[PDB]
């Protein structure tokens, strides 16, 4: 998925209700360890009886029925950026949260020593700096890492606010060692929803954290 | 409103998902001072551009169009028990909260010193102890008084928990000076939703707090 | 009930999307004979696996838990005014229909030949129209008779159109023999929902069709 | 669409509620000629003030923001398989219908005489039948042609029933003179929703009806 050409990046200043992007990235992510599914709603999601602040039932929509049946009877670890508005999990659940992807096998995936990852960060075409992020998994979802990056960038250089952004465009690029690199745009469409926007994590793309690489590109104005 | 015949109270051991009542009275209420509505969905509701931890638009459903148009353009104070599940306010709002009633005119309703109200509590027929709640309004909603009552007994007598209750039945009774006593059952029907249950606050019933009385009847059954 | 003051009646000229009331009463009602409930979502409702043009699951919301368990294991006949928008039944049902009340015991309730009931229509204080409706039930819901009456004047006197009504106010008055008269206002509040408006049927009010009388009062403009 | 691998096809006998695919193709399609969008909910959709039975507001979801804006101000023709369950268009619309794609420019896309297209059907490896479908458009969406192929095989060869299908697997393959051939699975995943399934039409794929071929492949258990 070679890189976006300028015109291909969503312009933050046309976005309406941009704060709903901020709330996803400024808050805490959903994280659970050594859990196993207890039901599913469609054939391509799995439902977990886990709890966090604001929820006690968590649904994740994966790539298709084959990925879901895969993880269904497996103890896994989860790390997702959740939403509530338009989250659908069970007719009787009043405190549910939803994510896409963020699923990995627990058995064996744990790192005693946490791998630190360099985040090369560019602005208006020049590298302005970098920062490290850390993960405890040998094989991590690209989602878990895109979040740690945006959370840091939000609180350190105001990537998102409860309001307008400073940057016009932005995307994060995951350059695996092995195949095709791939990117995510930091801004949604003018009129969007948190659930449609997060579909970027639905592919459950997981990648070797010792070998991969992370680049971020932003523009001002 | 004749007091509950015993076969008229809801049995807690029959409630599915009773923990959803717990979250309502254990968490903080929604409060705003001297605010004005900015819109409405239906004729009997009012929408406020106000914020709290998980929302930034708040809707109150009042008794009928009459009552909503009565407060529509007034500066009011809001004291309410809010819900998110099944809360509908606007097609574009992704961070909404909803309540029933809880509205009092702001201007001239403030007490300079809080008024204590004695709350008598009975368990299996015996007067077991009294505690006080407080309010800053001369005219307060039964709702504000009911929430403070239930918050205090959830954290001190374990009225509710994330799971079953010590108690089989319970209700709170208001005895106004000027008129008819009324009461609210502390447990919903077996299969309920928080929005349906909170409708006890829809009529926006308000009391003179200097002269109101509160009694609570709980059974251990 | 006390007959309505003109100030109590809703002015149709104030209604937004009045055409939503038209579709309810121009369309076929939902009817089924000798059936029994198979489930329920909440305690005040009953679900029937019965079919019509556009649905294969039908939910009826009754007065309270008491009334729903009263009819839960009985063979009943159903006669309702249904809606789709905001109809909630089951997470797995994509073709649902919803009504309020309209439920009657089937055993012994059928009449050999239809019982005709006269409907007196006053327009602006002058009663120069009479028409009949008929039912196959000895104890019929007000709902059934009311649909009957509104369907007839929608097509005969243009009570409703896909647009405004030539009538400003209008209401139907049921007059039982033995007990209390009561009425339904033909127009809803300015901004409403079909689900909200149809609650006039939730109490499942049933009467003797041999003896009950019907009057309708409309005002032009 | 690389032609399907036998393991890539969805087996109809695993599907829960296959009748919900049946009602989409046995029912009439939504068709409108020379209409112009009027609004939009999200950037990738367009809403049309058009009617049909059961609806008076129609929404189509296209590929993305660029596609909605391409047709936004255009007079277009619409031909789509509509759904109601989980269709959202507006907070005030109680009668809406939704589709994916199905949009073609109106201007000079019409044909004096319907183009007749021969449909090649194979069943378990042998081509046992050919029938004709027809379109009035020069450039027609694949959606429109699939609808006609399917309405035909439902009514004549039992492709779908209010119950299971006579076929275990099924797909339709489109072969455009020029570029890449593509195909659609006649069957959904086991637990599905109509809304998710119909996304096979979201990309609004369109082809020249004079030079595109339709081929149908079915297997029995």
């Amino acid at each position: 998925q070679q890189d976006p050409d300028p015109s291909q990046l969503h312009r933050s200043s046309l976005v309406k209700n941009l704060q709903n992007i901020y709330f996803l990235y400024e808050g805490d992510p959903v994280t659970h360890e050594n859990v196993k599914s207890v039901d599913q709603l469609l054939s391509h999601d799995l439902i977990y009886n886990v709890s966090g602040p604001n929820y006690d039932k968590l649904k994740t929509e994966l790539k298709n029925q084959e990925m879901a049946t895969l993880f269904k009877d497996k103890n896994v670890d989860i790390y997702g950026v959740e939403y509530y508005h338009l989250c659908y999990l069970c007719e009787n659940a009043e405190r549910s949260a939803c994510i896409y992807g963020g699923v990995t096998n627990h058995e064996g995936n744990h790192l005693e020593i946490p791998k630190k990852i360099v985040v090369k960060v560019s602005i208006d075409g020049i590298q302005s700096l970098s920062f490290d992020i850390e993960t405890n998994k040998k094989m991590v979802t690209a989602q878990e890492l895109d979040y740690k990056v945006r959370k840091y960038t939000i609180d350190n250089k105001q990537l998102y606010t409860n309001g307008p952004s400073k940057y016009e465009t932005g995307y994060i690029k995951f350059i695996p060692k092995n195949k095709e690199s791939f990117w995510f745009d930091f801004f949604p469409e003018p009129e969007f929803t948190q659930s449609k926007y997060l579909m970027i994590y639905k592919d459950n793309e997981t990648l070797d954290n010792k070998t991969s690489q992370i680049e971020v590109y932003l523009t001002t104005k």
